[PDB]
Protein backbone atom coordinates (compact mmCIF):
# COMPACT_ATOMS: atom_id res chain seq x y z
CA UNK A 1 0.00 0.00 0.00
CA UNK A 2 2.87 2.28 0.82
CA UNK A 3 6.46 3.38 -0.86
CA UNK A 4 9.62 2.45 1.15
CA UNK A 5 11.81 5.20 1.51
CA UNK A 6 15.75 5.87 1.73
CA UNK A 7 16.85 8.71 1.39
CA UNK A 8 17.76 10.25 4.76
CA UNK A 9 17.15 13.59 4.20
CA UNK A 10 13.87 13.63 2.19
CA UNK A 11 12.71 11.36 5.28
CA UNK A 12 13.80 14.34 7.45
CA UNK A 13 12.90 16.87 5.79
CA UNK A 14 9.28 15.74 4.51
CA UNK A 15 8.21 15.12 7.89
CA UNK A 16 5.29 16.80 9.62
CA UNK A 17 2.01 15.92 11.49
CA UNK A 18 -0.15 14.25 9.66
CA UNK A 19 -3.62 14.27 10.95
CA UNK A 20 -5.70 12.12 8.13
CA UNK A 21 -4.84 9.15 7.73
CA UNK A 22 -6.16 6.21 4.75
CA UNK A 23 -9.06 4.14 6.72
CA UNK A 24 -8.52 1.09 4.59
CA UNK A 25 -4.86 0.51 5.33
CA UNK A 26 -3.78 -1.46 8.20
CA UNK A 27 -0.54 -2.15 9.28
CA UNK A 28 0.38 -5.98 10.00
CA UNK A 29 2.02 -7.86 12.87
CA UNK A 30 5.41 -8.30 11.76
CA UNK A 31 5.65 -4.77 10.50
CA UNK A 32 5.07 -2.87 12.89
CA UNK A 33 7.41 -5.66 14.89
CA UNK A 34 10.16 -5.10 12.16
CA UNK A 35 8.98 -0.85 12.82
CA UNK A 36 9.50 -0.66 16.77
CA UNK A 37 12.95 -3.11 16.22
CA UNK A 38 14.09 -0.38 14.33
CA UNK A 39 12.60 2.54 16.39
CA UNK A 40 14.62 1.06 19.57
CA UNK A 41 17.99 1.16 18.20
CA UNK A 42 17.98 4.07 19.76
CA UNK A 43 20.27 4.92 23.15
CA UNK A 44 19.45 5.03 26.54
CA UNK A 45 21.28 6.02 30.17
CA UNK A 46 23.14 2.67 30.35
CA UNK A 47 21.66 1.05 27.97
CA UNK A 48 18.20 0.89 29.84
CA UNK A 49 16.00 0.74 26.96
CA UNK A 50 13.22 2.32 29.86
CA UNK A 51 10.99 2.82 26.42
CA UNK A 52 7.25 0.60 26.20
CA UNK A 53 4.69 0.39 24.19
CA UNK A 54 1.21 0.02 23.47
CA UNK A 55 0.28 -0.85 19.82
CA UNK A 56 -3.50 0.10 19.82
CA UNK A 57 -4.75 -0.88 16.79
CA UNK A 58 -7.77 -3.21 17.04
CA UNK A 59 -11.80 -2.17 16.80
CA UNK A 60 -11.81 -2.68 20.27
CA UNK A 61 -8.67 -0.76 21.83
CA UNK A 62 -9.43 2.25 19.81
CA UNK A 63 -13.01 2.36 21.21
CA UNK A 64 -11.45 2.44 24.49
CA UNK A 65 -8.87 4.97 23.46
CA UNK A 66 -11.36 7.52 21.70
CA UNK A 67 -12.54 9.04 24.53
CA UNK A 68 -9.18 9.35 26.01
CA UNK A 69 -8.08 11.50 23.19
CA UNK A 70 -9.83 14.98 23.47
CA UNK A 71 -9.84 16.74 20.40
CA UNK A 72 -7.57 14.29 18.44
CA UNK A 73 -9.85 11.98 17.27
CA UNK A 74 -9.66 12.27 13.41
CA UNK A 75 -6.26 10.80 14.38
CA UNK A 76 -7.29 8.38 16.63
CA UNK A 77 -9.97 7.02 14.22
CA UNK A 78 -8.29 7.10 10.99
CA UNK A 79 -4.98 6.12 12.23
CA UNK A 80 -3.82 1.88 10.96
CA UNK A 81 -2.62 2.38 15.06
CA UNK A 82 -2.14 4.63 17.95
CA UNK A 83 1.11 3.92 19.61
CA UNK A 84 1.23 5.07 23.05
CA UNK A 85 4.37 5.48 24.57
CA UNK A 86 5.32 5.33 28.02
CA UNK A 87 8.35 5.13 30.63
CA UNK A 88 9.50 2.12 33.20
CA UNK A 89 10.25 3.61 36.26
CA UNK A 90 11.04 0.15 36.84
CA UNK A 91 13.22 0.13 34.07
CA UNK A 92 17.03 -1.38 36.04
CA UNK A 93 15.12 -4.18 36.76
CA UNK A 94 15.69 -5.08 32.84
CA UNK A 95 19.62 -4.19 33.25
CA UNK A 96 21.10 -7.85 34.73
CA UNK A 97 18.38 -8.96 31.33
CA UNK A 98 20.37 -6.84 29.09
CA UNK A 99 24.01 -7.08 30.44
CA UNK A 100 23.74 -11.34 30.22
CA UNK A 101 22.32 -10.98 26.87
CA UNK A 102 25.43 -8.92 25.90
CA UNK A 103 27.86 -11.78 27.54
CA UNK A 104 25.81 -14.38 25.85
CA UNK A 105 25.99 -13.20 22.13
CA UNK A 106 29.77 -12.24 22.55
CA UNK A 107 29.50 -8.73 23.02
CA UNK A 108 30.50 -8.14 26.38
CA UNK A 109 33.01 -10.20 28.71
CA UNK A 110 31.70 -11.99 31.92
CA UNK A 111 34.34 -10.22 33.80
CA UNK A 112 32.99 -6.85 32.68
CA UNK A 113 28.99 -7.59 33.03
CA UNK A 114 30.32 -8.65 36.62
CA UNK A 115 31.50 -5.69 37.83
CA UNK A 116 29.22 -3.29 35.94
CA UNK A 117 25.66 -4.47 36.91
CA UNK A 118 26.18 -3.74 40.37
CA UNK A 119 28.83 -0.84 39.75
CA UNK A 120 24.81 0.72 37.67
CA UNK A 121 22.72 -1.06 40.18
CA UNK A 122 24.26 1.16 42.87
CA UNK A 123 24.19 4.26 41.58
CA UNK A 124 20.92 4.46 40.44
CA UNK A 125 19.89 3.25 44.33
CA UNK A 126 20.70 6.36 45.25
CA UNK A 127 18.96 8.23 42.58
CA UNK A 128 15.79 10.15 43.04
CA UNK A 129 12.81 9.11 41.68
CA UNK A 130 12.29 12.38 40.11
CA UNK A 131 15.88 12.26 38.59
CA UNK A 132 15.16 9.07 37.38
CA UNK A 133 11.69 10.36 35.91
CA UNK A 134 13.41 13.17 33.80
CA UNK A 135 15.98 10.21 32.53
CA UNK A 136 13.05 8.12 31.33
CA UNK A 137 11.29 11.24 29.11
CA UNK A 138 14.66 12.27 27.86
CA UNK A 139 15.38 9.01 26.59
CA UNK A 140 11.74 7.50 25.52
CA UNK A 141 11.45 11.26 23.44
CA UNK A 142 14.74 9.78 21.85
CA UNK A 143 13.40 6.72 20.76
CA UNK A 144 9.82 8.58 19.88
CA UNK A 145 12.03 10.33 17.31
CA UNK A 146 13.54 7.96 15.61
CA UNK A 147 9.81 5.69 15.48
CA UNK A 148 8.49 8.72 13.77
CA UNK A 149 11.02 8.54 11.48
CA UNK A 150 11.45 5.03 11.29
CA UNK A 151 7.72 4.85 10.00
CA UNK A 152 8.01 7.36 7.18
CA UNK A 153 10.91 4.92 6.00
CA UNK A 154 8.29 2.40 5.84
CA UNK A 155 5.75 4.89 3.76
CA UNK A 156 3.78 5.97 6.69
CA UNK A 157 3.30 8.99 8.93
CA UNK A 158 2.50 10.00 12.25
CA UNK A 159 1.04 12.61 14.43
CA UNK A 160 3.02 13.03 17.87
CA UNK A 161 0.08 13.71 20.77
CA UNK A 162 0.26 14.80 23.67
CA UNK A 163 -3.66 16.13 24.19
CA UNK A 164 -5.06 12.76 25.62
CA UNK A 165 -6.15 11.92 29.26
CA UNK A 166 -2.64 10.51 30.91
CA UNK A 167 -3.66 10.05 33.89
CA UNK A 168 -6.39 7.41 32.89
CA UNK A 169 -4.85 5.38 29.61
CA UNK A 170 -2.61 2.77 31.52
CA UNK A 171 -5.75 1.70 33.48
CA UNK A 172 -7.83 1.30 30.97
CA UNK A 173 -5.73 -1.16 29.00
CA UNK A 174 -5.17 -2.93 31.74
CA UNK A 175 -1.72 -1.60 33.21
CA UNK A 176 -0.24 -2.00 36.22
CA UNK A 177 -0.66 1.13 38.59
CA UNK A 178 2.19 3.40 39.52
CA UNK A 179 4.94 2.01 37.18
CA UNK A 180 4.32 3.99 33.80
CA UNK A 181 5.20 7.34 32.95
CA UNK A 182 2.75 8.78 29.46
CA UNK A 183 5.23 10.26 27.64
CA UNK A 184 3.06 10.40 24.32
CA UNK A 185 0.42 8.79 21.64
CA UNK A 186 1.85 8.30 18.34
CA UNK A 187 -0.46 8.01 15.70
CA UNK A 188 0.19 5.78 12.86
CA UNK A 189 -1.06 5.41 9.00
CA UNK A 190 -1.19 6.31 5.52
CA UNK A 191 -1.21 9.98 4.92
CA UNK A 192 -4.15 11.06 2.92
CA UNK A 193 -2.99 14.59 2.61
CA UNK A 194 0.35 16.16 2.76
CA UNK A 195 -0.58 18.53 6.47
CA UNK A 196 0.82 22.02 6.94
CA UNK A 197 4.78 23.44 6.87
CA UNK A 198 6.05 24.91 9.83
CA UNK A 199 8.76 27.42 10.39
CA UNK A 200 11.65 26.91 12.76
CA UNK A 201 13.29 29.51 14.60
CA UNK A 202 17.30 30.51 12.91
CA UNK A 203 19.79 29.06 14.51
CA UNK A 204 21.10 32.48 15.64
CA UNK A 205 17.94 32.28 17.91
CA UNK A 206 18.55 29.27 19.45
CA UNK A 207 22.26 28.32 19.53
CA UNK A 208 25.68 30.30 20.66
CA UNK A 209 29.33 28.75 19.81
CA UNK A 210 31.69 29.03 23.03
CA UNK B 1 37.98 10.93 5.28
CA UNK B 2 34.51 11.92 6.43
CA UNK B 3 32.27 10.71 4.22
CA UNK B 4 28.40 11.38 3.93
CA UNK B 5 25.80 9.19 3.91
CA UNK B 6 22.38 8.74 2.19
CA UNK B 7 20.94 5.87 3.43
CA UNK B 8 18.26 6.50 6.07
CA UNK B 9 18.86 2.16 7.65
CA UNK B 10 22.85 2.52 7.51
CA UNK B 11 22.55 5.87 9.51
CA UNK B 12 20.24 4.21 11.66
CA UNK B 13 21.70 1.24 12.13
CA UNK B 14 25.13 2.57 11.75
CA UNK B 15 24.57 4.62 14.80
CA UNK B 16 26.84 3.78 18.27
CA UNK B 17 27.83 5.89 20.95
CA UNK B 18 31.72 7.07 20.15
CA UNK B 19 33.94 7.59 22.74
CA UNK B 20 37.09 8.58 20.50
CA UNK B 21 37.63 11.19 17.72
CA UNK B 22 39.60 12.53 15.06
CA UNK B 23 41.88 15.01 16.95
CA UNK B 24 42.89 16.46 13.58
CA UNK B 25 39.26 17.08 12.42
CA UNK B 26 36.87 19.89 13.26
CA UNK B 27 33.48 20.56 11.78
CA UNK B 28 33.57 24.57 10.63
CA UNK B 29 30.72 26.86 12.14
CA UNK B 30 28.74 27.05 8.38
CA UNK B 31 28.10 23.11 8.23
CA UNK B 32 27.84 23.12 12.14
CA UNK B 33 25.18 25.64 11.66
CA UNK B 34 23.66 23.55 8.39
CA UNK B 35 23.90 20.47 11.22
CA UNK B 36 21.65 22.32 13.74
CA UNK B 37 19.22 23.28 10.86
CA UNK B 38 18.47 19.70 9.92
CA UNK B 39 17.53 18.75 13.31
CA UNK B 40 15.61 21.37 14.64
CA UNK B 41 13.28 20.40 11.75
CA UNK B 42 11.95 18.26 14.78
CA UNK B 43 8.57 18.13 16.16
CA UNK B 44 7.82 19.78 19.71
CA UNK B 45 4.53 20.81 21.65
CA UNK B 46 2.76 23.29 19.82
CA UNK B 47 6.02 23.89 17.60
CA UNK B 48 7.48 25.96 20.76
CA UNK B 49 10.88 25.02 19.98
CA UNK B 50 12.00 24.95 23.73
CA UNK B 51 15.62 23.25 22.49
CA UNK B 52 18.91 25.78 22.93
CA UNK B 53 22.40 24.44 22.11
CA UNK B 54 25.92 25.27 23.39
CA UNK B 55 28.29 24.25 20.81
CA UNK B 56 31.44 23.68 22.57
CA UNK B 57 34.28 23.60 19.88
CA UNK B 58 37.28 26.47 20.93
CA UNK B 59 39.91 25.49 22.95
CA UNK B 60 39.32 27.76 25.93
CA UNK B 61 35.52 26.38 26.07
CA UNK B 62 36.81 22.59 25.69
CA UNK B 63 39.13 23.89 28.79
CA UNK B 64 36.30 25.67 30.45
CA UNK B 65 33.61 21.93 29.78
CA UNK B 66 36.76 19.45 30.68
CA UNK B 67 36.48 19.70 34.34
CA UNK B 68 32.77 19.49 34.17
CA UNK B 69 32.82 16.04 32.42
CA UNK B 70 33.99 13.35 34.75
CA UNK B 71 34.51 10.60 33.44
CA UNK B 72 33.99 11.50 29.93
CA UNK B 73 36.91 13.28 29.62
CA UNK B 74 37.91 10.75 26.45
CA UNK B 75 34.93 12.13 24.52
CA UNK B 76 35.45 15.86 25.63
CA UNK B 77 39.19 16.22 24.60
CA UNK B 78 39.25 14.44 21.27
CA UNK B 79 35.94 15.46 19.90
CA UNK B 80 35.31 17.82 17.44
CA UNK B 81 32.71 19.63 19.45
CA UNK B 82 30.47 18.93 22.50
CA UNK B 83 27.24 20.12 22.03
CA UNK B 84 25.67 20.66 25.21
CA UNK B 85 21.73 20.90 25.13
CA UNK B 86 19.15 22.76 27.28
CA UNK B 87 15.28 23.55 27.59
CA UNK B 88 14.35 26.85 27.86
CA UNK B 89 12.13 27.43 31.03
CA UNK B 90 10.69 30.27 28.97
CA UNK B 91 10.38 28.43 25.50
CA UNK B 92 6.48 29.60 25.40
CA UNK B 93 7.71 33.96 25.10
CA UNK B 94 8.70 32.87 21.48
CA UNK B 95 5.33 31.71 20.51
CA UNK B 96 4.13 34.65 19.29
CA UNK B 97 7.44 35.24 16.98
CA UNK B 98 7.12 31.52 15.65
CA UNK B 99 3.58 31.77 14.49
CA UNK B 100 4.25 35.88 13.19
CA UNK B 101 6.68 34.01 11.36
CA UNK B 102 4.82 31.78 9.94
CA UNK B 103 1.94 34.34 8.72
CA UNK B 104 5.12 36.52 7.10
CA UNK B 105 6.33 33.68 5.57
CA UNK B 106 3.01 32.57 4.32
CA UNK B 107 2.31 29.35 6.07
CA UNK B 108 -0.37 30.47 7.87
CA UNK B 109 -3.46 32.32 7.37
CA UNK B 110 -3.40 35.23 10.39
CA UNK B 111 -7.01 33.99 10.81
CA UNK B 112 -5.75 31.17 12.03
CA UNK B 113 -2.72 33.01 13.99
CA UNK B 114 -5.23 35.13 15.72
CA UNK B 115 -6.91 32.12 17.21
CA UNK B 116 -4.30 29.78 17.82
CA UNK B 117 -2.01 31.70 19.18
CA UNK B 118 -4.38 32.99 22.33
CA UNK B 119 -5.33 29.46 22.85
CA UNK B 120 -2.07 28.26 23.42
CA UNK B 121 -1.42 31.02 25.79
CA UNK B 122 -4.11 30.45 27.81
CA UNK B 123 -3.52 26.72 27.81
CA UNK B 124 0.12 26.77 29.22
CA UNK B 125 -1.33 29.54 31.53
CA UNK B 126 -2.34 26.69 33.76
CA UNK B 127 -0.08 24.39 33.10
CA UNK B 128 2.67 23.91 35.95
CA UNK B 129 6.29 24.36 36.30
CA UNK B 130 7.03 20.39 36.95
CA UNK B 131 4.61 19.40 33.69
CA UNK B 132 5.90 22.17 31.12
CA UNK B 133 9.75 20.56 32.39
CA UNK B 134 8.35 17.27 31.38
CA UNK B 135 7.58 18.55 28.04
CA UNK B 136 10.29 20.40 27.27
CA UNK B 137 12.71 16.99 28.31
CA UNK B 138 10.36 15.16 25.77
CA UNK B 139 10.88 17.76 22.80
CA UNK B 140 14.46 17.88 24.07
CA UNK B 141 15.06 13.87 23.48
CA UNK B 142 13.36 14.52 20.12
CA UNK B 143 15.49 17.20 18.95
CA UNK B 144 19.00 15.15 20.21
CA UNK B 145 18.14 12.00 18.51
CA UNK B 146 17.09 13.76 15.15
CA UNK B 147 20.76 15.28 15.57
CA UNK B 148 22.81 12.20 16.12
CA UNK B 149 21.73 10.57 12.84
CA UNK B 150 22.28 14.02 11.05
CA UNK B 151 25.53 13.94 12.52
CA UNK B 152 25.95 10.77 10.46
CA UNK B 153 24.09 11.78 7.63
CA UNK B 154 27.33 14.00 7.60
CA UNK B 155 30.05 11.50 7.96
CA UNK B 156 29.83 12.19 11.92
CA UNK B 157 29.49 10.59 14.93
CA UNK B 158 27.94 11.37 18.99
CA UNK B 159 27.81 10.39 22.10
CA UNK B 160 24.71 10.98 24.20
CA UNK B 161 26.55 12.06 27.65
CA UNK B 162 24.35 12.14 31.42
CA UNK B 163 27.67 12.20 33.46
CA UNK B 164 28.71 15.91 33.74
CA UNK B 165 27.85 18.48 36.19
CA UNK B 166 24.65 19.56 35.15
CA UNK B 167 23.86 22.05 38.46
CA UNK B 168 27.22 23.79 36.72
CA UNK B 169 27.03 24.19 32.84
CA UNK B 170 24.86 27.24 32.53
CA UNK B 171 27.23 29.29 35.10
CA UNK B 172 30.31 28.30 33.35
CA UNK B 173 29.64 29.58 29.65
CA UNK B 174 28.06 32.93 31.00
CA UNK B 175 23.89 31.41 30.54
CA UNK B 176 21.11 33.35 32.65
CA UNK B 177 20.62 31.66 35.54
CA UNK B 178 17.50 30.44 36.95
CA UNK B 179 16.29 29.32 33.12
CA UNK B 180 17.87 26.55 31.22
CA UNK B 181 17.32 22.69 31.96
CA UNK B 182 20.22 20.71 31.26
CA UNK B 183 19.24 17.79 29.03
CA UNK B 184 22.40 15.96 28.18
CA UNK B 185 25.59 16.87 26.22
CA UNK B 186 26.34 15.66 22.86
CA UNK B 187 30.44 15.19 21.34
CA UNK B 188 30.29 15.02 17.95
CA UNK B 189 33.51 14.45 15.61
CA UNK B 190 35.22 11.79 12.96
CA UNK B 191 35.19 8.65 14.55
CA UNK B 192 38.66 6.96 14.42
CA UNK B 193 37.11 3.39 15.59
CA UNK B 194 33.76 1.41 15.18
CA UNK B 195 32.85 1.09 18.98
CA UNK B 196 30.95 -1.84 20.29
CA UNK B 197 27.81 -3.29 19.25
CA UNK B 198 25.15 -3.26 22.01
CA UNK B 199 21.92 -5.03 22.52
CA UNK B 200 18.26 -4.34 22.80
CA UNK B 201 15.48 -6.13 24.62
CA UNK B 202 13.03 -8.66 22.63
CA UNK B 203 10.19 -6.62 21.14
CA UNK B 204 7.27 -8.60 22.56
CA UNK B 205 8.82 -7.81 26.05
CA UNK B 206 8.23 -4.18 25.46
CA UNK B 207 5.12 -3.85 23.16
CA UNK B 208 1.69 -5.19 23.72
CA UNK B 209 -1.32 -4.92 21.14
CA UNK B 210 -4.44 -3.93 21.96
C1 LIG C 1 5.23 15.77 22.33
C2 LIG C 1 4.30 16.39 21.33
C3 LIG C 1 2.93 16.54 21.59
C4 LIG C 1 2.09 17.10 20.61
N1 LIG C 1 0.74 17.26 20.85
C5 LIG C 1 -0.13 17.40 19.77
C6 LIG C 1 -1.51 17.18 19.91
O1 LIG C 1 -2.03 16.82 21.00
N2 LIG C 1 -2.32 17.30 18.80
C7 LIG C 1 -1.80 17.67 17.58
O2 LIG C 1 -2.56 17.81 16.62
N3 LIG C 1 -0.45 17.90 17.43
C8 LIG C 1 0.39 17.76 18.54
N4 LIG C 1 1.76 18.01 18.41
C9 LIG C 1 2.29 18.29 17.04
C10 LIG C 1 2.92 19.67 16.97
O3 LIG C 1 1.86 20.66 16.93
C11 LIG C 1 3.84 19.77 15.78
O4 LIG C 1 4.91 18.83 15.97
C12 LIG C 1 4.35 21.19 15.56
O5 LIG C 1 3.29 22.08 15.26
C13 LIG C 1 5.31 21.27 14.40
O6 LIG C 1 4.71 20.76 13.23
P1 LIG C 1 5.27 19.45 12.45
O7 LIG C 1 5.28 18.21 13.28
O8 LIG C 1 4.33 19.23 11.29
O9 LIG C 1 6.69 19.72 12.00
C14 LIG C 1 2.62 17.50 19.38
C15 LIG C 1 3.99 17.36 19.16
C16 LIG C 1 4.82 16.80 20.12
C17 LIG C 1 6.29 16.64 19.81
C1 LIG D 1 20.83 10.57 27.72
C2 LIG D 1 22.02 9.66 27.62
C3 LIG D 1 23.09 9.80 28.53
C4 LIG D 1 24.20 8.94 28.41
N1 LIG D 1 25.27 9.06 29.28
C5 LIG D 1 26.49 8.55 28.89
C6 LIG D 1 27.68 8.98 29.52
O1 LIG D 1 27.67 9.80 30.44
N2 LIG D 1 28.88 8.44 29.12
C7 LIG D 1 28.93 7.53 28.10
O2 LIG D 1 30.01 7.04 27.78
N3 LIG D 1 27.76 7.11 27.47
C8 LIG D 1 26.54 7.61 27.86
N4 LIG D 1 25.38 7.18 27.24
C9 LIG D 1 25.52 6.18 26.13
C10 LIG D 1 24.82 4.88 26.49
O3 LIG D 1 25.64 4.13 27.40
C11 LIG D 1 24.53 4.14 25.19
O4 LIG D 1 23.64 4.91 24.40
C12 LIG D 1 23.94 2.75 25.44
O5 LIG D 1 24.91 1.96 26.11
C13 LIG D 1 23.61 2.06 24.12
O6 LIG D 1 24.76 2.03 23.28
P1 LIG D 1 24.83 2.76 21.84
O7 LIG D 1 24.47 4.21 21.89
O8 LIG D 1 26.23 2.60 21.27
O9 LIG D 1 23.81 2.09 20.86
C14 LIG D 1 24.24 7.98 27.39
C15 LIG D 1 23.16 7.86 26.51
C16 LIG D 1 22.05 8.68 26.63
C17 LIG D 1 20.93 8.50 25.64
Amino acid sequence: TTQTATDFMEIVKGRRSIRNYDTNVKISKEEMTQILEEATLAPSSVNMQPWRFLVIDSEEGKATLAPLAKFNQVQVETSSAVIAVFGDMKAIDQLENIYDTAVEKGLMPQEVRDRQVPAIQGMYENVPASALKDSILIDSGLVSMQLMLVARAHGYDTNPIGGYEKDQIAEAFGMEKDRYVPVMLLSIGKAVDAGYPSVRLPINDIADWK
